[PDB]
């Protein structure tokens, strides 16, 4: 059968590969941008390539092998380093000057970890139907016996690092049942490894694609006509017998099926019109799940003024305004002598920041840094990079997050096809939504579902 795959991100390339492996090679991959990889994407900053999207292989050294690891660590050998969060207690900055006492902070961290641990025990006892689920915040109130969760600045930044920095939305919106504990770590291990290779984390996608799409022998560039870049799909028409897909440049294509890999945010936006309209059950499942935003703000300075050394890689700023420029990283190992710092924000701050200029954001960050390093002469950043994923119509966010209120059955409706319209992508991964390995396995699973229906008529 002929199949059109919308999008050349990890799940699209992964699904096309699986299909090709089942012998379905009459494929047509339509990608909106001028390159493949989607949310795995590097860029030059300060004369170095940094990751605008995914940057870590998460879940390593555990009971099961994360399928992406071997590709990164063995097959391509992309340069990488295990992240160590053990020294955070020595690195939490007060809103107005210097770090807090390390012992005081380690105990707050312990308390937070301990509460989360009781949350894990509780979560195991809830019903599969989701009828007793609650937000992570509700679990914190119940385990701590208080009318509120973390609320002083230090407690809040610790809370932000433990949950928002992983999920990109606050614990009060997040489903406990479906995030605590998280399958990624429970299955693949607790370690995470930061990819810092000039070829980019995206090389993994290029590698997969080259296993079945044609590449030039000199360049190594993909030259297979089954892949077409700069094709923005704007309309997908379907009937019991087949589909037609129209692109923004006016091309029109036909096929027996279509495999949609665009992000949940793109699907919540209407960039793609379905005709007829998707059924109400489908539409509701789409809008009830969350597409979060995680913004990696890179900064380059004329000289270093922050600490380097053991346990210095990650540091937090305990603002009295929850989530305000709170999680920092320095790259002495990754990009030695580069003078770059990375601050990450999410959710509300991400949408506010994408809407203002870089200069304005730079100025807000300079004020925080000066407050953090009162003894130093902090030079202004010479350059800044603010990724605008939420504003980008082809992504509208960075990764899904599971909100309280949605149960497994409704999450599964996200994965469900509609007639001949199939869906794939990280938001359809059964237990790994939000990750690169989740996009990867999702392409395989979605492809297998279409293969069984199309080839064996077992739908
Ligand atoms: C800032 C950020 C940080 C993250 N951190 C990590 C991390 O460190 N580790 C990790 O494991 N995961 C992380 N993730 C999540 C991970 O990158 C994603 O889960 C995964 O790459 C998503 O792949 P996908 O194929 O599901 O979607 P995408 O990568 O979005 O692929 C979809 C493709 O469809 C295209 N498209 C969209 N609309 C159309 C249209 N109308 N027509 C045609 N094509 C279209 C897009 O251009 C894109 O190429 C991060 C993501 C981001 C953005
Ligand atoms: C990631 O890959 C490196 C690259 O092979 C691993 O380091 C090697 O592992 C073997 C295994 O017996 C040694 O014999 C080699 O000497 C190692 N090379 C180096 C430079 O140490 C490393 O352990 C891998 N990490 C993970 C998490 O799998």
């Amino acid at each position: 059968p002929r199949v059109i795959v919308v999008g050349a991100g990890m799940s699209g390339i992964s699904a096309a590969k699986r299909l090709s492996e089942a012998g379905i090679t009459d494929l047509l991959i339509l990608e909106a941008t001028d390159h493949i990889g989607g949310r795995m994407h590097k860029t030059n900053f300060a004369g170095i390539n940094v990751e605008l999207g995914a940057n870590w292989v998460e879940g390593v050294n555990g009971g099961k092998m994360n399928p992406i690891w071997p590709i990164v660590n063995s097959t391509l050998k992309l340069r990488n380093f295990r992240s160590d969060f053990d020294y955070l207690a020595q690195n939490v900055y007060k809103e107005d000057g210097g770090v807090y006492d390390e012992d005081y902070v380690q105990k707050r961290i312990e308390l937070a970890d301990s509460v989360e641990e009781m949350g894990e025990k509780l979560s195991a006892t809830l019903h599969a139907s989701g009828r007793d689920d609650m937000s992570i915040l509700a679990m914190q109130r119940l385990n701590e016996h208080q009318p509120n969760g973390p609320a002083t600045p230090v407690d809040m930044v610790v809370d932000y690092y433990k949950f928002d920095y992983e999920f990109a939305e606050p614990p009060r919106v997040t489903s406990l049942q479906n995030t605590v504990p998280l399958a990624t770590f429970s299955d693949f291990g607790d370690d995470v490894y930061f990819v810092a290779d000039q070829r980019g984390y995206e090389a993994v996608v290029y590698y997969l694609a080259g296993q079945y799409l044609k590449t030039d022998d000199k360049s190594g560039k993909i030259v297979d006509p089954r892949l077409q870049l700069n094709k923005v799909v704007r309309e997908i028409k379907y009937s019991p017998g087949g589909v037609t897909v129209k692109t923004e440049d006016n091309s029109v294509y036909s096929a027996d099926y279509v495999m949609v890999s665009a992000s949940l945010g793109v699907l919540q936006s209407d960039l793609i019109q379905f005709k007829p309209k998707l059924p109400t059950w489908k539409v509701r499942a789409i809008y009830q799940f969350d597409m979060a935003v995680y913004t990696k703000i890179f900064l380059k300075f004329p000289r270093k003024f922050w600490p380097e050394g053991k346990g210095r890689e990650f540091f937090l700023y305990a603002s009295s305004r929850r989530g305000y420029y709170g999680v920092w990283q320095e790259f002495e190992k990754q990009y030695p002598d580069a003078n770059v710092l990375l601050v990450t924000v999410t959710d509300e701050e991400s949408r506010r920041i994408e809407q203002q200029s870089d200069e304005q954001t730079k100025a807000e960050i300079m004020q925080v840094l000066r407050k953090m390093f009162p003894g130093k002469d902090v030079p202004d950043a010479t350059d800044i990079l603010v990724p605008r994923w939420w504003s980008d119509r082809f992504y509208k966010g960075t990764f899904s997050n599971w909100p309280v209120g949605v149960n497994r059955y409704e999450y599964d409706q996200l994965r469900a096809p509609v007639g001949r319209v199939y869906f794939t992508g990280e938001h359809t991964s059964e237990h790994y939504n939000g990750y690169v390995h989740g996009a990867y396995l999702s392409g395989i699973d979605s492809a297998e579902i279409l293969i069984n229906c199309a080839q064996k008529k077992m739908c």
